């Protein structure tokens, strides 16, 4: 059940008003994320959709450090073998390196300020 | 599973106050465009609803010249003896060159300001 137009734009609606890591972005960021459990990709399209170019960059920054530490730390169900998380999480099969993705999504847009 | 009047209407009113080639207009048409999965025809029906002649016009132009450069320097799956890229664009199994379609509409729309 992939979210449509309507959801998205809804989204930046009520995120129009806050900045990344205020309270409420991170209510609705996290409210939409553990409804409709999306991927990396849908992920990737809400953050273009949301904030600039820049906090996108940060954003990324900040998840790639968190992924390197992970990844080095050890994740329940990421095998090397097949391809990155950032790849792990686009397989449906895959539930737990998903939430894992999503979980370091939004502690990264979290820790922006 | 092409877009409704609803969808246009909301695409259309949430950017009407930005500027074409705006980072918010390039957000939401982005989106639009990579959630849909439009062709040539319904990305043509999509311009002329938001931006008048004249801006028309003048996404005409960039993008016959940004798809100029993309297929005379030959493209992967364009195939220059069955049609002009409009026209293979909009043959549903051509999946390339809808994307190609889209990100050359989209980069000459945002070559604007």
């Amino acid at each position: 059940r992939p979210w449509q137009m309507k959801d998205l734009q809804a989204i930046k609606q009520e995120v129009s008003q806050a900045a990344p890591g205020s309270p409420q972005f991170m209510q609705t960021i996290r409210l939409a994320v553990q409804q409709f459990d999306p991927t990396a990709k849908d992920l990737q399209d809400l953050l273009q959709y949301l904030c600039s170019s820049l906090v996108a960059s940060l954003h990324h920054q900040q998840l790639d450090s968190l992924i390197s530490e992970a990844e080095t730390r050890g994740i329940t169900g990421y095998n090397p073998l097949a391809g990155p998380l950032r790849v792990q999480a686009n397989n449906p099969q895959q539930q737990g390196l998903r939430r894992e993705y999503q979980q370091l999504w939004l502690a990264a847009f979290a820790a922006l300020p």
